[PDB]
């Protein structure tokens, strides 16, 4: 099952910063912050 992976906030950073889908972990590993799940 997909989902974030670092702290649920490490992800929210990448969701409101630019890496939501431009960074790998930050998009998939933090797919809960950008809905990339």
């Amino acid at each position: 099952v997909c989902r974030d992976w670092f702290k649920e906030t490490a992800c929210r950073h990448a969701k409101s910063l630019g890496n939501c889908r431009t960074s790998q972990k930050y998009r998939a590993n933090c797919a809960k912050t950008c809905e990339l799940c």
